[PDB]
């Protein structure tokens, strides 16, 4: 009844964003979305927005560019998470300034969801969280499914090639595939979790940390196909985004630190079980 | 098992062709979904059709650009129903009906004001009766999204919160209907002898309102009165603007009768359908 935690999702109509929603209200969470003014005849995000109603959330207005408005809004809830386009990350700094007037927050999880930044626009949130003293957890490691696991890594589509891939390098290099959903549960999970309150939480489920080639060979074993390989190598890897793809795919920047159980998503809350990539996969069979 | 109509929904990532999708689905049709190649670049696009299957819709892959994938997947099925928008993009769509030469029905991308009043859906249902295919036109309703939840004011999609903007007495009756039930409604007669080369219309009797009763209803919810300003015909000086005139001034989707063969809510009594003080509720 009053025993729930009360968090305010900043970015609610997003990719990410929404499943966090929804991940908050099936945690139990009791749920805040910030409704921004942002109505402009955008039918998909006000439809979005309201059928969290219906599922008992609540809707907060407030603008970006109102600062008391934010204020008021997070003085109604105990947590705020943010899942920002990923302009949109510095954004969040006039979220902190508000948090920071506003005083009654307990944590602040800020739009990561991705590789580790401490490795900018995300350092400059982070500088700016831990000057104002507010609590935070940065959940970060994961390749997001949609955009590198259903196109098998290739560029330019978002389903499997029908019959050639490019492999980069030799397609050897770790990588840590999750589905956006468990990445978002995980989220839910850790927001309130005294474990990890000023800590990074890395999301990587074991089963999960695969080669591009691992990940190719899963769609081959499903299919029965095998895909025509084109090898790409770093160099003729040559705008910054292709960068990301480089420091993921080429420098095995997901992989190549080992984490702790007490840091790890899949260890804090072993009940959450991940989508393995096969099963993913298999929606687009 | 196999006595289903099999029906493919064109542009079925759309707002109605979605809810069309869905109501398919539920009405126990074997539903298949073309996929277009440009769906691939686009995440809300892919996650959209892709819940399609978990729900037991199937996908066919076919372009616009290339007859004979618009052949091979129209052979798939017995009805076709498209709800676009790119309305002209329908004519492909016809050669290719025209050509495969199995289909029962098509269901042209309608759902709006009954263009045979009022053009490029005409020229579309020209060419649907010059090539001899079996339709229905599914006509005659404001989509509540558009112009109910924001009580027909403009650029907004929710209700105003103090000021509110009536169009001539706001006396003229306008037919305001929940999009879930336009669907519903399509996916009901599609296959139904009664609407075989016939309009329907969607008019549930409920929902005939004035823009002054639909303000009443939300007033009525809140418990506070709105100030109103009323907009002569002639301050009404965008061809949305023309829409919107010919709706909330000449009344155009309601000056002429309607028969029970050929109104949706008198076909389909059991769709119980949303009326707007329910409607509007979720904007509380
Ligand atoms: N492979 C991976 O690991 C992936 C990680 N990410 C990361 O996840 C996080 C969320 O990314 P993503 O889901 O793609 O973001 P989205 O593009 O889906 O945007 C989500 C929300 O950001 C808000 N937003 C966007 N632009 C503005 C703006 N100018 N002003 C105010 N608000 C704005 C909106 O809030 P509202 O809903 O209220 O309208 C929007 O709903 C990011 O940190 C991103 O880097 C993203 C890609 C894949
Ligand atoms: N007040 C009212 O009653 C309203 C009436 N309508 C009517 O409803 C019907 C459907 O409209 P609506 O759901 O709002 O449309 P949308 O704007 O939601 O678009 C629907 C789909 O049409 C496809 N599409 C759009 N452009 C193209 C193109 N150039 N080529 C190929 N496909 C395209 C896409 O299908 P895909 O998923 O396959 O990519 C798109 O997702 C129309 O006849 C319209 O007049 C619409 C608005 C309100
Ligand atoms: C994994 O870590 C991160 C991942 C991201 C998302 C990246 C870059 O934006 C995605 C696009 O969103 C790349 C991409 C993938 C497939 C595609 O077909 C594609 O076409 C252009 C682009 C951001 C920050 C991160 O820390
Ligand atoms: C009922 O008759 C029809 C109705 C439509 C929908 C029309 C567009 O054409 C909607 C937008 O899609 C107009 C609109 C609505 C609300 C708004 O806040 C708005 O911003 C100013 C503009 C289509 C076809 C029809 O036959």
């Amino acid at each position: 009844s009053g025993e729930k935690t009360r968090v305010l999702v900043v970015g609610g109509t997003g990719t990410m964003g929404r499943r966090i929603v929804r991940a908050c209200l099936a945690e139990g969470h009791e749920t805040y979305v910030l409704q921004q003014p942002e109505t402009r005849v955008d039918i998909e995000k006000v439809q979005l927005l309201y059928s969290y109603k219906r599922l008992g959330a609540r809707l907060i207005e407030a603008s970006f560019s109102d600062h008391q408005s934010l204020v008021s809004a997070v003085k109604q809830v105990d947590i705020v998470v943010a899942a920002m386009s990923g302009h949109s990350i510095l954004v969040q700094l006039k979220l902190v300034e508000a948090i920071k007037e506003a005083g009654n927050i307990k944590r602040f999880l800020p739009s990561e969801f991705g590789m580790d930044p401490s490795r900018d626009q995300k350092l400059e949130v982070r500088n700016a969280i831990e000057a104002a003293g507010i609590p935070h957890t940065y959940v970060v490691g994961a390749c997001f499914a949609a955009y590198f696991a259903g196109n098998l890594s290739q560029m330019g589509t978002l389903i499997p090639p029908k019959k050639k891939v490019n492999i980069y390098g030799d397609g050897n290099v770790k990588v840590v595939y999750v589905d956006e959903d468990d990445i978002a549960e995980y989220t839910a999970k850790t927001l309130d979790d005294p474990r990890t309150i000023n800590k990074t939480v890395y999301v990587r489920p074991t089963e999960n940390v695969l080669t591009q080639m691992e990940l190719v060979q899963i769609w081959e074993k499903l299919t029965g196909k095998e895909l025509e390989k084109t090898n790409i190598s770093a160099n003729d890897f040559l705008q910054a985004g292709l960068g990301h793809f480089y420091h993921i795919f080429y420098e095995g920047c997901l992989t190549d630190h080992e984490v702790g159980d007490d840091e790890e998503a899949s260890k804090l809350y072993p009940d959450v079980k991940y989508t393995r990539m096969d099963e993913y996969l298999k929606i687009f069979l």
